[PDB]
């Protein structure tokens, strides 16, 4: 929905070293992709979804419609398969890879956009605002 | 395959603004999407490609699989349907969209990658070379 249209830059993050860990990202990619603030552009064209996401080094993108699945190289070249859903007004994106599973809740606050990730136990916020 | 699988830096344009006039881009976002020197990421994992190109501005990428029809929001923000194939060594990318279609393709020549977007009629050129 138009919720979630917008650019948001990133405010807050709280816990995020330990989730990463637990996916089971490289030391020095963590150590990196910890550093940077990250830009979330989100947009929708008809029934068509789009979020990118900008940085001074990695920049990735994803097109896809809601509760239909699709293939998905994260930033930190995982092979996933993606599956995303509206579920009461948040945006539920569960990945799966090699028998393990992640999950991204995207949900409005106010003026700002919190995002939860959580791997089986470990959970992780990143809050954003619009720019 | 293995051949496109890289970074390129661009090298050269040539007819770009025609092919952009003639495939209706906007007049503020020609003068500017000209300005710019993209870099091509290329890469591949199992049978899923990935194509990202970045600039200081206008960053998308792509993932796709050979041969099997896709969604696709273009830099220019045209919904278009994308169909990619491997043509004896040449990646023949076509978008259709609206009664019309556009055809890029992208093959190597000696240590280069040579680019060419036909709009009927109209030809560009973009030279890459690695980086």
């Amino acid at each position: 929905g138009d919720a979630f249209v917008g650019t948001w830059k990133l405010v807050s993050s709280e816990n995020f070293d330990d989730y990463m860990k637990e996916v089971g990202v490289g030391f020095a990619t963590r150590k990196d992709a910890g550093m940077a603030k990250p830009n979330m552009i989100i947009s929708v064209n008809g029934d068509l979804v789009t979020i990118r996401s900008e940085s001074t080094h990695k920049n990735t993108e994803i097109s896809f419609k809601l509760g239909v699945e699709f293939d998905e190289i994260t930033a930190d070249d995982r092979k996933v398969k993606s599956i995303i859903t509206l579920d009461g007004g948040a945006l539920v994106q569960v990945q799966k890879w090699d028998g393990k599973s992640t999950t991204i809740k995207r949900k409005r606050d106010g003026d700002k956009l919190v995002v939860e990730c959580v791997m089986k136990g470990v959970t992780s916020t990143r809050v954003y605002e619009r720019a």
